[PDB]
């Protein structure tokens, strides 16, 4: 795999995983179910991988946080599509976590 | 229950699971492997518990700001690691971030 792909994998996952357990409310079917746990057990497996590569945990709180907010700004457009405050401060949180990661990786010897 | 002693714990339980998957170093440690999973799982049982009584913004929040010291601490005990500059304004992006999306956030239609 590329780690970017394999990064974008997971980033599409955690919104997959979280809408589909919101959804769910719960462990419903059981394909769903077991799919989800193994997706997440794959989006983790590449945070074992990249853990010397850059500080793990403001690394997965960065990640973790983009995604919560990217989660929301996408159900946000979903309810309606606003040019507001929060969507607008949201995509400069995204901008600001992207550039973040670039300054942990080259602040971190490769 | 008491919910804010749940809500200690469950980060926690984050704070520690975190520490094992640092210690566990690219899952070459069985037993705290093994103890990694658990925690995890019980931080998610924790916080299910916690997410009737207090709400989930409000939570993260919390664990936000609580959270990351925590860890932060362990990280330089433990690990022998510093904070740089693009890590201290991470930080500062992850504790002051959820704030203003909470507050400019609108409120779910349904
Ligand atoms: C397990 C279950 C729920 C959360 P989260 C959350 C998900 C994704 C990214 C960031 C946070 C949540 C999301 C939506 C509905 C309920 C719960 C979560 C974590 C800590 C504190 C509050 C909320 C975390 C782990």
């Amino acid at each position: 795999m590329n780690p970017y792909i394999y990064l974008g994998g997971a980033i599409l996952a955690q919104v997959i995983g979280t809408t589909l357990m919101k959804f769910s409310e719960g462990f419903t079917r059981l394909w769903p179910s077991v799919g989800t746990i193994i997706c997440y057990c794959a989006s983790f497996w590449l945070l074992a991988q990249t853990l010397a590569y850059i500080p793990t945990g403001i690394a997965y709180a960065i990640w973790s946080g983009v995604g919560i907010v990217l989660i929301s700004l996408l159900s946000w457009g979903f309810f309606g599509q606003r040019l507001d405050l929060p969507a607008i401060i949201g995509m400069m949180l995204i901008c600001a976590g992207v550039l973040i990661i670039n300054l942990l990786s080259r602040s971190t010897p490769h």
